[PDB]
């Protein structure tokens, strides 16, 4: 019954963040593969789970317009200062991308060319645990697959937020639903495949041998080479998905996640070849050669030549 908002249905439950399209384009950041939770339900507005509340966003040149669903259950208002500031922090708005672009294109011409086209491609800071369990279920995927075991995961196992539309929000699961002696089972019925193993087990590791939830915000604060080998100690975790987390959701802007575009990217765009085809030890060095070449923010960099390889 309830029902999407756009900017004209109902204006005065927006608020508005000052954002240049050149800070931030929605349609180049909400579907390039970092999040799969979001959706242009109706178009250039975004609708998506953030924590425990759906939002939807739209922008403007200069403004980027948000509003908040909080549940039936409430009186239907503007976001708070606090909910604002949490949608602050998840696009990292304090980064000023223009001038990280400026510090890339000084020293990579290819950048230059590319990101003139591709402005406002930035990291989003997610949560840990989910941005571990979607990136479990990134293996020998595509993003539209991605999305449907996640919005699959979420419905199973997480907690009903609200429906707007014929869609169903539901929160992201805590590790004591995933662990679960059915877990496996449930998520291989859901389309998971191999990959309902490695949630299930991941689940029950962080518990039993790291302490919950708990270790990952410890891993958000500790190195990035001491967060990314705790990662690859999980089943389903190696040096790929550690990076993209690593990345995403534990503060690591230097990380640099080396899979099948990147190589190619590499080689294609810029000559690179190992100086000792894809092995662990080559794609250690190509992560290795990009932050040389880009800096502490070598991921950020990464991330406005991947989402442009993806639109062709
Ligand atoms: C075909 C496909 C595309 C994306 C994924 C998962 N996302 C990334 O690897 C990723 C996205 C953004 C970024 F900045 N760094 C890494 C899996 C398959
Ligand atoms: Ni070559």
């Amino acid at each position: 019954h309830m029902r999407h908002r756009t900017l004209s249905s109902s204006p005065a439950l927006w608020a508005s963040i000052p954002c240049p399209r050149s800070e931030l384009r929605l349609d180049l950041v909400l579907a390039s593969g970092q999040s799969f939770r979001w959706k242009e339900q109706s178009p250039a507005h975004w609708s998506g789970v953030l924590a425990d509340q759906v939002w939807t966003l739209t922008q403007t040149e200069d403004q980027l317009y948000c509003t908040v669903y909080r549940g039936d259950d409430s009186q239907v208002s503007r976001p708070t200062l606090e909910e604002l500031e949490t949608l602050h922090k998840y696009f990292q708005l304090d980064v000023s991308l223009a001038q990280l672009y400026s510090h890339w294109a000084s020293v990579d011409s290819h950048f230059q060319r590319v990101a003139q086209k591709f402005q406002g491609v930035r990291l989003l800071r997610q949560d840990p645990t989910e941005c571990l369990f979607s990136f479990i279920c990134s293996s020998n995927n595509n993003i539209a697959r991605i999305t449907g075991m996640v919005e699959r995961l979420c419905q199973a196992f997480g907690p009903r937020l609200i429906q707007l539309d014929d869609v169903t929000y539901h929160g992201f699961p805590n590790l004591h639903a995933l662990a679960g002696p059915e877990a496996e089972t449930h998520l291989r019925k859901l389309g998971l495949g191999y990959r309902a193993r490695y949630v299930r087990a991941s689940a029950k590791a962080i518990l039993e041998e790291q302490g919950g939830p708990a270790w990952l915000q410890q891993l958000r604060v500790a190195p990035y080479e001491e967060a990314h080998k705790a990662l690859c100690t999980l089943p389903g975790v190696g040096a790929k998905v550690a990076d993209c987390i690593c990345l995403m959701a534990l503060d690591k802007p230097q990380a640099v996640p080396v899979d099948v575009h990147v190589w190619q990217i590499a080689h294609r765009d810029y000559g690179w070849h190992p100086k000792t085809g894809p092995s662990p030890l080559a794609n250690k060095e190509l992560g290795n050669f990009f932050r040389n070449l880009w800096g502490p923010y070598a991921g950020w960099a990464q991330a406005v030549l991947f989402s442009a390889d993806l639109r062709q």
